[PDB]
């Protein structure tokens, strides 16, 4: 049996908190702290392991961007530090190909990052490798017949509907078509063959919309819109259906989850997260051992 797990977050200052969702019997699960709270993090699974990436520690002893990476095992509760990126990346965006973490973009102060590095973890060594098209911050990123799709993002100074594709065997970045819509913080996903970005920010509002891009068409074509406007929601895959969680939508951080199949193309809400938060990080894996 799989779980949506979800780690850290933003409400008033960053998180520490790891929870992890069962769609069948609705609960949610208290698992061990991040060792550090975080914000604008990603996660990720490789192997069973649940790795939480890049983000941002707000706490009123002070700020500071991320750099870590750090692992959970569901088997022990225990989270244990990897090597860190090269640079913080707060809200990054990561995807994994052939069982390598790719980070991409995020923030260090004011450096907005063009890079990306990749993270072995049979060797547990991060390398860059060539850097995007763009500056990206609040990025999507996705996987497809694995190739590295970043999607989105602010460059700070505009915010982004372009999105770009990255060639693992050429080590090469090329642009794709863009988005119908322009949107920072959106969440990016793979579903049944298709790259979904929902929700996000224009810069005037935060957006319900979703659209999905058709590699064999090239096309970006918008699905039903999700119930509440969010941006720097997480985001997953379930059992071929997506999960939302969480976000801000210009007013609150919402706690509302949200679930979307493709197959009656709706959207329906599946549950509330113990408290409202914006920029989780959230990925799938094996329920924790009792
Ligand atoms: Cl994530």
């Amino acid at each position: 049996g799989r779980l949506i797990y979800t780690a850290g977050g933003y409400f008033r200052q960053s998180l520490s908190y790891l929870e992890a969702y069962n769609p069948s019997d609705g609960t949610w699960l208290r698992l061990a702290d991040l060792q550090v709270p975080r914000s604008g993090l990603a996660g990720c699974v490789v192997g069973g392991l649940l790795y939480a990436v890049g983000g941002r520690n707000n706490s009123p002893d002070g700020n500071t961007d991320s750099s870590a990476l750090d692992c959970y095992n569901p088997m022990t509760n225990q989270w244990s530090p990897c090597a860190p990126m090269s640079v913080p990346r707060n809200r990054i965006g990561v995807g994994v190909i052939d069982g390598h973490i790719y980070a991409v973009g995020g923030s260090h102060g004011c450096i907005h990052h063009n890079s990306v590095e990749r993270y072995e973890p049979e060797r547990d060594e991060w390398h860059l490798v060539a850097p995007m098209l763009t500056r990206r911050i609040g990025v999507g990123v996705a996987v497809l017949n694995r190739l590295l799709y970043a999607v989105g993002g602010f460059d700070g100074t505009n915010r982004l509907n372009s999105a770009e594709c990255y060639y693992p065997e050429r080590n090469e970045w090329r642009m794709i078509t863009a988005m119908n819509t322009i949107r920072s913080g959106a969440g990016v996903c793979v579903l049944h063959n298709c790259i979904y970005a929902a929700g996000g920010y224009d810069g005037q509002d935060q957006l319900n919309s979703v659209e999905r891009y058709d590699v064999a068409t090239a096309t970006w074509t918008f699905v039903a819109p999700m119930k509440h406007r969010r941006s720097a929601l997480g985001i997953t895959v379930h059992q071929g259906r997506i999960y939302v969680l969480g976000g801000y939508d210009g007013h609150t951080f919402l706690d509302s989850v949200e679930c979307y199949d493709p197959d009656t193309d709706t959207w329906s809400e599946v549950t509330r997260m113990t408290s409202g938060r914006s920029g989780v990080g959230v990925a799938v894996t094996m329920e924790p051992s009792r």
